[PDB]
């Protein structure tokens, strides 16, 4: 069928584009396929691994500096070995974490096209199993449902997950392990790799908090990947002769490493299923060809919004995070060490300012190492926003105070008498003696607010009416 | 002098807490020490280096099964080899990257100790440079500037960085690769291990937004490490005689590893420095106890707001940005749909119900999986805050507009009736209906607000001065 592999995906500084010329080539293969796709860190091996699956010499190409080589998918359409009428696609991904590229965001995204196309998904790591290939894999799960959510209907995205025969639809997981050189053993009893890798994803007991952290992986782990696998490779030579391995047949290497591949291939082989879509259909030619168009456009068309291409941007939104909590402290010293109304406007500013020389290293102490004070600033802008919402909440208490003051005192001892006892002749002579000499006296009484010394003023520009008036003149007419 | 190492920190489920038999040794301790401490991906040989390092066959036990067997720090003092009146004081660490812990909470905390308490730190790591090695060790980096932040009284932290003299405090740096197999070449030119660790530490060319989230790691990195070096390793024993490694000696294994081990030693020999503290104060063991005192009470006295187990979670709460993202588009939709005085409070509640319902499904088509919906019912909680906040804002709106109604519409009245026509007897017979008149013509006047009646009612209540007053005065005058 296809002599060569050709280049699915593009990857130019950043971008994912479908290749028009693999898309030619897709769409002319009618049958239901068999899609193997692999990820892994750069250099190691993945792309030697992808020429045994296909069984032949010379293939995707290897390269042997500390450079990466494969860049952007790379597919390979061949008739499947031991499943007839099918056709065996492998697909060969750019490895992660590249540090010429430095970019974990793209990686994530190749990660997810390699999975979501996948009907048999394939890891690769060096040495063990690890607590960071865990949170890779696992952070990669949910971003495939974030992809899907965006380009499927319905009928298995956040609704419904089991008892609809979904056992078909997700891919069938496999963990490979390369110069594996430690002896399978833990807790005493030997482990075979299967039961290595059910230890590394078992449970934790009963439910704290640190548990539930702890379980959280890999249960979505357990629920994304219905069946699991596991697979153990020594050093492919003994020596470091590792940059002519296109070249060396297969009595050089090590028999185990020979056989062991081989296990691997026949395992994927009779075991990994048609790559079918929601529904049951079986995905074919055609429906590939939509599959990686509708999915590239997802990737690279607006919405699907990841930052994981930083470790200061998470640490930036923990830094958000310690700005609530130091707002929550700022606002428990303001609400619980002081009162509602207050006394002086420059009172208020000194309180402020004593609650801000404790929130603002409440907050250096709860937060992280923000880039030109961009956060630091940020919390000032929302303190002073604050510190307008309690003034505006001061014009208002103390308002209400002074009113209802006014209601209590200088009420209650002036509309009473404001009705007769003022016709006498000579009223004003004596309300003056009343009111500027007990009334505006008393007001003295603290926790007046000075943002309320207006109100005064208001007051008395109301009260005109009966200052001089009712008929203060009856001593004319006596 | 010391026959074997002993535990310094012990990690039991979690917690950090200092050994008294190792702080015993310690303060009995005078000359200066030189520390060279060593952190790394786990089962890796951590300590089987670092007993090369001491010189001495069986020491640190290394454990050759896939279970983690070095836990907490190991301390262990000898007379300096190479530096008279100094002493090497040697810390293995946990491996990073526990599966049967599981928790990147405590493998941070064990990182961050052996970078503050080293005078000279060692990385080890597997295969290759890898951008998720140098994203945890710049995540390190940025810990330990923080947790010195809660230890140390000023001259480094924060305020002064360079021109200080600086360069003795912050540790140098040794990158060891292990079980290197791929040739040094990069662009077609050869490389020294050197260069290749400044190759991977390169910086791009100008200023783009992805630029500088490609060079903000490498910047920090060859900040706050004052001087670099990278060393490769061999493969120690050309089939896996792996699990007696302690029991082997030098002609058995490669002399290309006993040589680079040689070449590493004779470095860190010649080249390691004594510990100096902020000012320049060199260490000794009363000193030494005191830091490593010092720093686990920093680390367990509720100073711990920097994480990043599960990174799927911290994604998730990017659900922030999409609740600040439906945010804006809500308030867009109040500043262009609705006018800043609506119509009453039912037409507000009916609008603000249908906007509710847009900001809900921006929501759901943005987001995704939420757990248990908190994030749903956080973002309710803060539109329900933001209809507050609106209400609030159309109250001082209707406050403001009816105000500014009532004024350009009785102000004439108010003037000509305090100095008018109104004091003859009958006056009172054109106000009696006019005020209601006004009333009335408001009521016709559209976009009143929800305080509409009520404002007008407190107008009433604070304008019968001007009635009762002149009701009386035409009393004397019929
Ligand atoms: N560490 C390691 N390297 C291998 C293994 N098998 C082959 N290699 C070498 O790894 C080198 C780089 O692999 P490469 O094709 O670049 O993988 P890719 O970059 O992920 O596509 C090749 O030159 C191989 O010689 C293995 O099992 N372990
Ligand atoms: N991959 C690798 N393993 C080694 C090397 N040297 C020793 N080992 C083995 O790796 C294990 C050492 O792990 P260890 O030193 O305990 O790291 P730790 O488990 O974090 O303390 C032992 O089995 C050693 O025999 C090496 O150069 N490369
Ligand atoms: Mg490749």
């Amino acid at each position: 069928h296809m002599t060569g592999p050709m280049c699915l995906i593009e990857n130019t500084n950043g971008r994912l584009m479908a290749n028009p010329e693999a898309l030619k080539i897709l769409s002319a293969i009618t049958q239901p396929m068999v899609v193997v796709a692999i990820v892994g860190l750069y250099r190691t091996g993945k792309s030697y691994l992808m020429n045994k699956l296909a069984g032949k010499k010379k293939g995707f190409s290897l390269g042997s500096t500390v450079q990466s080589h494969t860049k952007g998918i790379w597919m390979w359409c061949v008739p499947h070995p031991k499943k007839p009428g099918h056709i065996l696609v492998l697909l060969d991904t750019e490895g992660l974490g590249d540090v010429e590229k430095g970019d974990n965001q793209n990686d994530s995204w190749i990660f997810a096209l390699a999975v979501l196309l996948s009907s048999t998904f394939v890891y690769n790591s060096i040495g063990t199993i690890n607590q960071q290939a865990m949170d890779q894999l696992y952070y990669v799960t949910e971003l495939t449902h974030r992809i899907r959510s965006k380009s499927s209907p319905d009928e298995n995205e956040n609704e419904v997950e089991d008892s609809a025969d979904f056992v078909s639809f997700f891919p069938d997981f496999v963990w490979t392990l390369r110069d594996f050189s430690l002896d399978l053993e833990a807790d005493g009893q030997p482990l075979t790799p299967d039961e290595y890798l059910t230890y590394s994803l078992k449970l934790k007991k009963g439910t704290s908090q640190k548990d539930e952290t702890f379980n959280l992986p890999r249960l979505c782990i357990r629920k994304f990947f219905p069946k699991k696998k596991c697979f153990v490779f020594d050093r492919p030579v003994h020596r470091r002769k590792l940059a002519q391995l296109e070249k060396l047949q297969d009595e050089e290497l090590d028999p185990e490493f020979v056989q062991q591949v081989a296990d691997f291939c026949s395992y994927i082989f009779s075991n990994s299923k048609t790559k079918t879509l929601s529904g049951g259909i079986q995905v074919n030619g055609p429906r590939l060809e939509s599959l990686v168009l509708t999915y590239v456009n997802a990737i690279s068309s607006g919405d699907l919004p990841c930052m994981e291409n930083a470790v200061l941007a998470l640490a930036q939104i923990e830094n958000s995070a310690a700005v609530q909590k130091a707002i929550a402290h700022y606002e428990q010293q303001m609400g619980q060490k002081v009162q509602l109304p207050t006394e002086t406007l420059q009172e208020l500013l000194d309180l402020h300012r004593d609650s801000e020389r404790e929130a603002i290293e409440v907050f250096i102490r709860s937060s992280f190492k923000d880039v030109d004070h961009l956060f630091q600033k940020e919390l000032a802008a929302q303190l002073e926003k604050k510190r307008d919402d309690f003034c505006k909440q001061n014009q208002e208490a103390s308002s209400d105070r002074c009113s209802a003051l006014l209601q209590v005192i200088f009420s209650p001892l002036e509309e009473e008498v404001k009705a007769g006892i003022y016709s006498k002749p000579g009223g004003y002579r004596l309300f003056v003696q009343k009111l500027q000499d007990l009334k505006k006296k008393y007001y003295e009484e603290p926790r007046k607010g000075i943002q309320a010394e207006e109100i005064l003023q208001t007051y008395l520009k109301s009260k005109e009416s009966m200052t001089d008036a009712i008929l203060q003149t009856d001593q004319t007419l006596t």
